[PDB]
């Protein structure tokens, strides 16, 4: 039916197979923390799998007008992402031993860049979806900055370098979406929703399955 | 009006009232672990008086087309369980000091089990409804298999019968809901709605009243 | 367009820059508490922002029938005060060290409160809406009763201080809330959209900037 299917299929199937690998890697695990961060990283692309799902199927997608068209909006990317961002911020956080008032700082500019983002994309006037856009790019920023200037002298060499590692994976990842979200469906349109959905799928399950392969096949994940 | 009436409005004034009995059962405790329990233990059937309400009044209603038909569809439910199955885990996980980890899976897997479920409630193609059944059922499966294989060497002997109580309670309660929603209006549609939401209120009061006077009532929930 | 945009927009602009000072003065801030203490209060006039933002634009903004009209219903005010009044809660809860099970009691009953008053808010049964409307008041009243009869041997001065301040701030300012509602438009409409919409506005700030401006210049937020 819709020509982005091949490209929801295949990351429906990349989620799930992450989540059931992640699923088993995790058992018998006894390590408090290490069980903390498996909890967190399966949760992740079982979250993603069930929106997947959903677009696939066609749930979450709506069609929203502006531009003078009927334009698709997947929004079931926002449900997914709402849960999802979080939750790999928490798995840096963690890592780091970052204290409450950090993680919050993170966890609710996280939430403000996903529920801007989710407004934009369901704006009907054209210019204010860019606003929404823009204020969305200015939590993503604080979220990056605080990822690197905001626990290094007590700080276990294999955390430090895994870190290091996955925040480099984060950065470039997430720096990503709002460039594809701009030049795509929900805002100039310059790039059609079929490629649109393939690049957003590679990401995704690059910042997902991906970045959970990393994180928990490191020793930092343990006391 | 609705036939089913009877059974929204009995299960509004068993929750109303299970609330206000939790609440005044509560006053005077100082102890901060029965404090956690009892906080935990008054909102659910708070929650869930709210939800009855609404859909008593009809605004937790709404109608979804499949089958060819236009199909009652009580959403409230879901909105209830959303927060108050989380919060009976916890209730549980609490009482047997589970660590974070396993909470996170935990409530992770109650919301993916919810959220599929309404996804499934919503969704206009028949045969989809029962994929999205399928999967929160392996989510609530996994609940089932966190809670029994999921802390016994060093563990009150009020704590663990207790817990015992009341995870049979909650296996054999929650087991049950998947079948209700399959064989009624959400699914097959065999059981009329009247029969199905007798069938929830009187699973739900259980769930929750029933539950929640077995622990309240335990020495387990003190320090 | 709408009389009442240019207290939505003055709204958006006061929460804005009340952001942005909370954000530059929260620099440099090392101490663990105190940056608890800065994330929760910068996130309340972030997210008040972002709400207010969309009213102004008319995102925020629908339409609903009763009372023989179509009655214009702002509902982003809940998507505001349901993540922003459970934070408010957490900072006076922090600042007298509550324990955990009176911050989910606040937490859980906060929920409670919005979240009746969005129903009541988008009833269309005029009679039904205040009967949410008493639910959600009961819900208040509750909050407020916690913050008065639910420490002090063991508290510091300048925390005892601080927190009566804000206590009082807030039982003042959120009392007003439900008689704007009931007498503005989402009730008995005797006031106009306008200026109810001033109300709010002033009320808004005050428990957001002005709550803000108190906490964060006190010594009770370090340790
Ligand atoms: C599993 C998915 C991940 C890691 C998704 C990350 C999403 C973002 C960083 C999205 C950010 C956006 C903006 C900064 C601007 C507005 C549009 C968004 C929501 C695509
Ligand atoms: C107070 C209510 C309780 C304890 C409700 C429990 C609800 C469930 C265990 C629901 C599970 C479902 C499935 C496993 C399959 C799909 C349909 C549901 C949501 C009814
Ligand atoms: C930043 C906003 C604040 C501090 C908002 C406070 C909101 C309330 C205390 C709202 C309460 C309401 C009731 C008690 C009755 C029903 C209507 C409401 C939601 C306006």
């Amino acid at each position: 039916g819709r020509p982005e299917w091949i490209w929801l299929a295949l990351g429906t199937a990349l989620m799930g197979l992450g989540t059931l690998y992640f699923l088993v890697k995790g058992m018998g695990v006894s390590d408090p923390d290490a069980k903390k961060f498996y909890a967190i990283t399966t949760l992740v692309p079982a979250i993603a799998f069930t929106m997947y799902l959903s677009m696939l199927l066609g749930y979450g997608l709506t069609m929203v007008p502006f531009g003078g068209e009927q334009n698709p909006i997947y929004w079931a990317r926002y449900a997914d992402w709402l849960f999802t961002t979080p939750l790999l911020l928490l798995d840096l956080a963690l890592l780091v031993d970052a204290d409450q008032g950090t993680i919050l700082a993170l966890v609710g500019a996280d939430g403000i860049m996903i529920g801007t983002g989710l407004v934009g994309a369901l704006t009907k006037v054209y210019s204010y979806r860019f606003v929404w856009w823009a204020i969305s790019t200015a939590a993503m920023l604080y979220i990056l900055y605080v990822l690197f200037f905001g626990k290094a002298e007590s700080m276990r060499p294999e955390v430090a370098s895994t870190f290091k590692v996955l925040r480099n994976v984060t950065v470039v990842l997430w720096s990503a979406y709002p460039v594809v979200w701009l030049i795509g469906s929900e805002g100039a349109g310059i790039v059609p929703l079929n490629i649109e959905t393939l690049l957003f799928m590679v990401l995704d399950v690059s910042a997902k399955v991906g970045f959970g392969l990393i994180l928990l096949r490191s020793r930092a994940i343990f006391g």
